[PDB]
Protein backbone atom coordinates (compact mmCIF):
# COMPACT_ATOMS: atom_id res chain seq x y z
CA UNK A 1 0.00 0.00 0.00
CA UNK A 2 1.19 3.69 0.30
CA UNK A 3 4.77 3.75 1.65
CA UNK A 4 4.53 -0.11 2.10
CA UNK A 5 6.72 -1.82 -0.28
CA UNK A 6 8.12 -5.73 -0.62
CA UNK A 7 11.51 -5.27 -1.61
CA UNK A 8 12.89 -4.41 -4.96
CA UNK A 9 13.40 -7.32 -7.62
CA UNK A 10 15.87 -6.68 -9.59
CA UNK A 11 13.81 -6.73 -13.38
CA UNK A 12 16.86 -4.58 -15.31
CA UNK A 13 17.32 -8.28 -17.24
CA UNK A 14 13.90 -9.11 -17.67
CA UNK A 15 13.60 -7.45 -21.50
CA UNK A 16 16.94 -9.17 -22.41
CA UNK A 17 15.70 -12.36 -20.78
CA UNK A 18 12.15 -12.20 -22.94
CA UNK A 19 14.22 -11.95 -25.63
CA UNK A 20 16.15 -14.69 -25.57
CA UNK A 21 13.20 -17.00 -24.20
CA UNK A 22 11.65 -15.60 -27.93
CA UNK A 23 14.62 -16.55 -29.53
CA UNK A 24 14.50 -19.98 -28.02
CA UNK A 25 10.98 -20.18 -29.47
CA UNK A 26 10.86 -19.10 -32.88
CA UNK A 27 14.23 -21.55 -33.76
CA UNK A 28 12.09 -24.41 -32.59
CA UNK A 29 11.33 -26.76 -35.10
CA UNK A 30 7.88 -27.16 -34.06
CA UNK A 31 7.30 -22.84 -34.37
CA UNK A 32 6.53 -22.64 -37.98
CA UNK A 33 2.39 -22.63 -36.99
CA UNK A 34 3.31 -19.34 -35.04
CA UNK A 35 5.87 -17.71 -36.72
CA UNK A 36 3.41 -14.89 -38.93
CA UNK A 37 0.47 -13.73 -38.35
CA UNK A 38 -2.41 -16.26 -39.35
CA UNK A 39 -3.50 -14.97 -43.01
CA UNK A 40 -7.16 -13.86 -42.22
CA UNK A 41 -8.15 -13.13 -46.26
CA UNK A 42 -6.81 -17.09 -46.71
CA UNK A 43 -8.63 -18.79 -43.51
CA UNK A 44 -11.87 -19.13 -43.61
CA UNK A 45 -13.41 -18.68 -39.96
CA UNK A 46 -10.30 -17.08 -38.93
CA UNK A 47 -11.28 -13.64 -38.41
CA UNK A 48 -14.35 -14.04 -37.19
CA UNK A 49 -13.62 -16.87 -34.49
CA UNK A 50 -10.22 -15.61 -33.00
CA UNK A 51 -10.83 -12.07 -31.56
CA UNK A 52 -7.15 -11.35 -30.34
CA UNK A 53 -4.57 -12.88 -33.07
CA UNK A 54 -1.42 -13.55 -32.09
CA UNK A 55 1.69 -15.17 -33.28
CA UNK A 56 5.71 -14.74 -32.94
CA UNK A 57 6.56 -11.96 -34.99
CA UNK A 58 3.86 -9.41 -33.78
CA UNK A 59 5.11 -10.46 -30.23
CA UNK A 60 9.24 -10.32 -31.55
CA UNK A 61 8.04 -5.95 -32.81
CA UNK A 62 5.81 -5.51 -29.54
CA UNK A 63 8.62 -6.39 -27.49
CA UNK A 64 11.38 -4.49 -29.66
CA UNK A 65 9.21 -1.34 -29.23
CA UNK A 66 8.59 -1.28 -25.51
CA UNK A 67 4.66 -1.97 -25.65
CA UNK A 68 5.26 -4.80 -22.84
CA UNK A 69 4.97 -3.06 -19.69
CA UNK A 70 6.06 -6.08 -17.81
CA UNK A 71 6.98 -9.85 -17.97
CA UNK A 72 3.37 -11.01 -17.43
CA UNK A 73 1.73 -8.95 -20.11
CA UNK A 74 4.60 -10.72 -22.65
CA UNK A 75 3.67 -14.18 -21.25
CA UNK A 76 -0.42 -13.03 -21.56
CA UNK A 77 0.62 -12.61 -25.18
CA UNK A 78 2.65 -16.41 -25.67
CA UNK A 79 -0.15 -18.05 -24.11
CA UNK A 80 -2.65 -16.13 -26.46
CA UNK A 81 -0.89 -17.91 -29.26
CA UNK A 82 -1.34 -20.83 -27.96
CA UNK A 83 -5.03 -21.02 -26.87
CA UNK A 84 -5.57 -18.96 -29.93
CA UNK A 85 -4.14 -22.38 -31.49
CA UNK A 86 -6.11 -24.83 -29.46
CA UNK A 87 -9.22 -22.83 -30.35
CA UNK A 88 -8.98 -23.26 -33.64
CA UNK A 89 -7.14 -26.16 -34.70
CA UNK A 90 -8.19 -30.04 -33.17
CA UNK A 91 -5.34 -32.04 -31.16
CA UNK A 92 -5.27 -34.99 -33.15
CA UNK A 93 -3.69 -32.70 -35.77
CA UNK A 94 0.14 -31.78 -36.93
CA UNK A 95 -1.03 -28.07 -35.76
CA UNK A 96 -2.75 -28.94 -32.53
CA UNK A 97 0.21 -31.08 -31.63
CA UNK A 98 2.71 -28.48 -32.32
CA UNK A 99 0.42 -25.85 -30.52
CA UNK A 100 0.48 -28.24 -27.22
CA UNK A 101 4.40 -29.15 -27.65
CA UNK A 102 5.22 -24.98 -27.88
CA UNK A 103 3.42 -24.32 -25.41
CA UNK A 104 5.10 -26.63 -22.88
CA UNK A 105 8.25 -26.20 -24.26
CA UNK A 106 7.93 -22.05 -23.52
CA UNK A 107 6.65 -22.69 -19.35
CA UNK A 108 9.47 -24.62 -18.61
CA UNK A 109 11.93 -21.60 -20.41
CA UNK A 110 9.17 -19.38 -18.43
CA UNK A 111 9.46 -21.22 -14.94
CA UNK A 112 13.49 -21.96 -15.02
CA UNK A 113 14.30 -18.55 -15.94
CA UNK A 114 12.13 -16.38 -13.57
CA UNK A 115 10.64 -18.68 -10.69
Amino acid sequence: SMSVKKPKRDDSKDLALCSMILTEMETHEDAWPFLLPVNLKLVPGYKKVIKKPMDFSTIREKLSSGQYPNLETFALDVRLVFDNCETFNEDDSDIGRAGHNMRKYFEKKWTDTFK
